[PDB]
């Protein structure tokens, strides 16, 4: 039986300057941890997600392959997080190349690129199929949250622990689809949040969709060990800087991994 209470502690400390924290955590048994699971959160960059999920279905149909040529223009360049913006106008990808762009370094450019060839619907559309209730994609990628007049990108993290359990159950996509999507997940560059504390060792894995932006720090994803998969949606709000929000989210996590007995017991 699960002690969330270091779970709890560590929402309670991440929160204690005023800041706010949803998290929806599945344990391998499908138990659930749920703290403002509800609640509304700037996506920021995990709408990347069904985003992904929305071109592999493209895929699955036949209306597009991963081969699939994309050039880069000077019109496409986004600000914010990314590569692309900085190399040559004129460098031709490939529609795999700006899914990799997409997940493993949240590149924008990339991101509005997939938003072009499959529409904002389609992404909706996927949304709305997984049971995301109060999640959407509206807004292109610029770098900056959207103003209170201007149409925001909103998330919860119990719609977003949806999203992951999609995948790993291959409901997402074809199967071959959510295999290949779990792969890309695996080479997020950044391991400071959901990967901080996920230990090395065989049969060991974790992927996840980062999100960042001025007092917003995000990560949704999944770790798993031959004991069972772990699920972790964590958005946070107004903590103190990104440091801070990057540590709550490792230290949640890590609290997690202990209460669901995926690592060996230890400190709070």
């Amino acid at each position: 039986t699960i002690d969330w209470s270091g779970v709890a502690a560590a929402v309670a400390a991440a929160e204690a300057t005023g800041g706010t924290v949803g998290a929806t955590i599945v344990a391998p048994g499908g138990e659930t941890f749920r703290h403002n699971g509800d609640r509304r959160f700037r996506a920021a960059s995990t709408v990347k997600i069904p985003l992904m999920i929305a071109v592999y279905r493209a895929v699955d149909a036949g209306e597009r392959a991963l081969t699939d040529r994309i050039v880069l223009r000077a019109a496409d360049k986004a600000p914010g997080s990314g590569v692309l913006l900085h190399l040559h106008d004129g460098l031709e990808l490939t529609l795999e190349d700006l899914v990799y762009l997409t997940i493993s370094i949240s590149d924008n450019t990339a991101t509005n690129l997939l938003i072009d060839l499959v529409g904002l619907d389609a992404v909706n559309d996927v949304i709305a199929s997984l049971g995301m209730r109060d999640s959407n994609l509206s807004r292109k990628m610029k770098g900056r949250p959207a103003l209170p007049d201007e149409p925001e990108n909103w998330a919860t993290p119990d719609d977003y622990a949806l999203a992951v359990q999609a995948l790993l159950e291959g409901r997402a996509a074809s199967q071959e689809s959510c295999t290949a999507m779990l792969a890309m997940l695996e080479k997020q560059q950044n391991p400071r949040r959901i990967g901080r504390y996920v230990p090395e060792g065989e049969g060991i894995r974790w992927g996840s969709k980062t999100g960042s932006l001025t007092g917003v720090v995000n990560d949704v994803g999944f770790i798993t060990t031959p004991a069972g998969t772990l699920v972790v949606a964590v958005f946070t709000e107004n903590l103190p800087d990104l440091h801070a929000g990057e540590q709550a989210i490792g230290d949640i996590t890590r609290a997690a991994l202990q209460a669901t007995g995926l690592i060996p017991p230890g400190a709070a």
